[PDB]
């Protein structure tokens, strides 16, 4: 079928756990994607000035897989820090072939990120020809982990009481079942202004802080359930989102790579 890449440039996430230094930090809302020097990636921050101090610090092009970052928040109102591929060039997900992300991070503990929080992969896509106007804009999450809250352990996967919406199905990939959820955001803020749009989630049933995410596998399973992504992928980034609380996220590894079905590398970052 799809051959898992074995290219030696891929960093084993399980043992990629050395603390990084020399971050470059951003303490305010970026106003969208901002390209990173000497990198294929871009970052984005949403730091609501109604709340306390937040930051995202990129570890640079030449260590940690190239997309590693730290983030901090002190009583935010829905802090989002993210870094990874920025696309928005009128292409469907399949144009990018098999997308993978190897990761390894530390984070603050249970109940340090408010009542909801998300760690994993995030983006948007556009599908203007969709018959249902609600489905012409999509926000998406592949949720590897979260901070739990007062009511629920961070070792317990979030459900529809947190995400909203409807369980569509599930599947198993990368060592865990994932619950697939579709939610409609009615007259809510988006990359296209206040409107109605849909959210797609895959929630990892066994939360984790390191491993590899076979991102394209999620996209395929969503589309099979009728959760279509359309023909203009916006981005595919590694995200930390914190509803509130005082906490941190600190990646030793975030490495994106893309491979075709034979498993040959199309894109990867970064003598003895």
């Amino acid at each position: 079928q799809v051959v898992k890449p074995t290219d030696e440039r891929i960093i084993d996430p399980s043992t990629a756990n050395t603390q990084l230094t020399g971050g470059v930090c951003y303490n305010t809302t970026s106003g969208g994607n901002k390209p990173l020097a000497g990198s294929p990636y871009g970052y984005e921050t949403w730091i609501d000035t109604g709340g306390g101090v937040c930051s995202l610090c990129w570890y640079g092009a030449d260590q940690g897989g190239g997309a590693a970052f730290r983030a901090t928040w002190t009583n935010p109102h829905d802090f989002l820090g993210r870094l990874g591929y920025f696309w928005n060039e009128n292409k469907p997900y399949s144009h990018y072939e098999n997308i993978y992300c190897g990761f390894n991070y530390t984070r603050s503990g249970r109940k340090t990120a408010g009542d909801y929080s998300y760690i994993g992969i995030y983006g948007w896509s556009r599908n203007p020809s969709a018959s249902n106007s609600n489905e012409r804009l999509i926000e998406y999450y592949i949720v590897e982990d979260w901070f739990g809250n007062q009511w629920q352990a961070d070792t317990s996967p979030m459900g529809i009481n947190t995400t909203g919406g409807t369980v569509m199905g599930s599947f198993t990939v990368d060592g865990s079942s994932y619950q697939i959820i579709r939610n409609t955001r009615v007259n809510q803020p988006s990359i296209e202004g206040d409107k109605t749009f849909v959210q797609y989630f895959s929630i990892r049933q066994s939360p984790r802080k390191s491993g590899t995410i076979s991102i394209t596998e999620h996209f395929k399973k969503w589309e099979k359930l009728g959760m279509k992504l359309g023909d203009n992928m916006y981005e595919c980034k590694f995200l930390i989102e914190a509803g509130a609380g005082e906490g941190f996220f600190d990646a030793r590894l975030i490495q994106f790579y893309r491979a075709d079905n034979e498993g040959n590398i199309l894109q990867i970052t970064p003598h003895h």
